[PDB]
């Protein structure tokens, strides 16, 4: 009923942050921003999936859609 | 810095962090699937877009910077929808 904002959406969240990422870099060689970027995405969205589940990995795999395998093996990349 | 009333920057993986807690709040306990490609899909989207900008369709820089090969870049610019 009183003023409030909208909701950074993840996708506006990304495009924003990016956004003010190439500027403070204003040409400097940057490689492999795919695989950066993917990890500071990656990281955080496997490890607070597992929390909701509380660890289950079974469960944990059928939320994102993928095997338990697939799962493990990029959960293995960051910690078991 | 800002020295002037200004919050911190949501650094972009406390934005992962936040929009997935609040995400899975709303839906604590209803069958959901395809999270990954759904947060995927909703990060490389912008990522293609706002690097596809930096150097103006050049795709070949694109890839130098991205760190894919012109036929990854390319088959994922159009998954989103840039060809």
């Amino acid at each position: 009923t009183t003023p409030t904002q909208e909701g950074q959406t993840l996708r506006d969240s990304v495009e924003k942050a990016l956004h003010n990422y190439f500027a403070h870099l204003e040409g400097q060689p940057v490689t492999d921003v795919y695989n950066m970027v993917l990890c500071e995405v990656e990281a955080p969205l496997l490890e607070t999936v597992m929390n909701h589940v509380k660890g289950n990995q079974t469960k944990a795999s059928e939320l994102l859609g993928l095997n338990r395998g697939t799962l493990r093996k990029k959960l293995k990349q960051y910690d078991l």
